[PDB]
């Protein structure tokens, strides 16, 4: 295709539709419970980002824990005594807790995080908060 890219809503619709398709998961599926997320790979070279497909109904924390093993990747956070991979806001440090899901955000009057958004996963301890800048690694 060519013609630029015009801007518009339905652009966003079909966007998000074609990207939950491509996300790695089921497409004929309901998806009802389960939202897509784009993660942001640490060294991605073709692609800076990649969707995943999870629970509205699992630990915003825990999810991590668990696309590593799906996704067959290596880290250590099933141990204690070293850092462990957590998702965070880019530009920002700030890494919710474990004990909150995302459908409680999402259906909390904050609701910070939406559905078609993205998120980097960085490794971060536990009693962590507050990590440095994402961005500083990917400059």
């Amino acid at each position: 295709g060519g013609s630029g890219a015009k801007n518009s809503e339905t652009a966003a619709k079909v966007a998000l539709m074609k990207l939950k398709m491509h996300a790695d998961g089921d497409k004929s599926l309901p998806q009802t419970e389960r939202i897509y997320f784009q993660v942001f790979l640490p060294k991605g070279s073709k692609e800076k980002s990649k969707p995943m497909f999870f629970c509205h109904r699992w630990s915003i924390g825990k999810a991590i824990d668990f696309a590593a093993s799906l996704a067959r990747l290596k880290n250590d956070n099933n141990k204690f005594t070293a850092k462990k991979l957590r998702l965070c806001h880019i530009t920002s440090g700030e890494a919710l807790p474990l004990d909150h899901t995302l459908e409680t955000w999402i259906a909390k009057e904050d609701c910070p995080l939406y559905n078609g958004g993205n998120i980097i996963l960085e490794y971060l301890n536990d009693e962590e908060q507050f990590c440095k800048n994402v961005e500083s690694y990917l400059e």
